[PDB]
């Protein structure tokens, strides 16, 4: 109402029920909108974000819409701390879920998690939008077991320099291609490299990539041309798909449309 814009949510409409965890920006909570609809509420700690820039980008993000993309309900900004509001994802982050051994997953289930993420990424590529930090720690799982992509684009507005640069002690070295580590060259083909590393995390049931090395030692291995190798649960056809994402030359890596084609073909052959 008077005079909220179409991207702005009134905090008086929220009821708070349970605490979910603590991330880099602060606390995340579960509650209800207007007494009836489930939501997650991310509360941004003071001093941590370029807030005017994020607000302008939130207007664009509201117009993105896909079933395998976590859906943004709005933001609360006439206050401090600002809140970010989305749908509630009952089974948490993908990394923690993979590590629970009680699930005893079949390989048919692991291939469907890869297809879910590939569908979301094909949509973003169609709109010229980069994720910039894709990894299992950033995907979420709902009550029906469906995987969705979140925190897309968010790294652009973080002020702490430890996470922002190649030298930084919190930068995602283990998810980055050679041309990012040497020259800071970002493109659709650095998102492709990160997706291949995500397939590896799924088939290894949540292991840390390059688990025996430091970040410094990993950057040197990559520049000498060496690579991750085949997880025990991956067929020769599945390994061929994830390896294709790591070509030394960027322009020889596939698109998200082609990868999705490759994944449907294996599903039909292996089941
Ligand atoms: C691996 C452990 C972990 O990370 N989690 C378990 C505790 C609950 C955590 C969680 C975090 N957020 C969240 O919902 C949101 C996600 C993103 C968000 O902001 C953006 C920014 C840019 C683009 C899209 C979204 C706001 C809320 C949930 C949840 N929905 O249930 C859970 C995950």
């Amino acid at each position: 109402g008077l005079g909220y814009g179409s991207w702005e949510i009134d905090p008086k409409d929220l009821t708070f029920l349970k605490e979910l965890g603590t991330g880099q920006f602060g606390v995340v909570k579960y509650g209800k909108w207007r007494g009836q609809y489930d939501v997650a509420i991310k509360m941004i700690k003071e001093g941590s974000m370029s807030e005017d820039e994020f607000i302008e980008e939130a207007k664009v993000m509201m117009n993105l819409s896909h079933e395998k993309l976590v859906q943004l309900y709005g933001v609360c900004t006439k206050q401090r701390p600002i809140f970010i509001i989305t749908e509630y994802m009952a089974n948490g982050c993908l990394l923690n879920y993979l590590r629970e051994m009680r699930h005893r997953f079949q390989t048919q289930q692991l291939l469907e998690m890869c297809k879910d993420v590939c569908e979301a990424m094909e949509y973003l590529e169609s709109k010229q939008f980069l994720h910039r930090d894709l990894a299992a720690r950033n995907c979420l799982v709902n009550d029906q077991g469906v995987v969705k992509v979140s925190d897309f684009g968010l790294s652009r507005y973080v002020l702490d320099d430890e996470y922002t640069s190649s030298v930084g002690s919190k930068f995602p070295v283990r998810w980055s291609p050679p041309e990012v580590l040497m020259y800071s060259k970002f493109s659709s083909k650095s998102d492709i490299w990160a997706f291949g590393v995500l397939m590896w995390e799924i088939y290894s049931l949540g292991k840390m990539p390059y688990e025996r090395f430091t970040n410094s030692e990993t950057a040197e291995h990559i520049a000498q041309g060496l690579r991750l190798y085949r997880p025990h649960l991956a067929s020769e056809k599945v390994y061929t798909i994830m390896y294709s994402c790591w070509h030394e030359k960027a322009d020889e890596r596939p698109t998200f449309k082609i990868l999705l084609s490759n994944i449907l073909d294996v599903m039909d052959e292996e089941s």
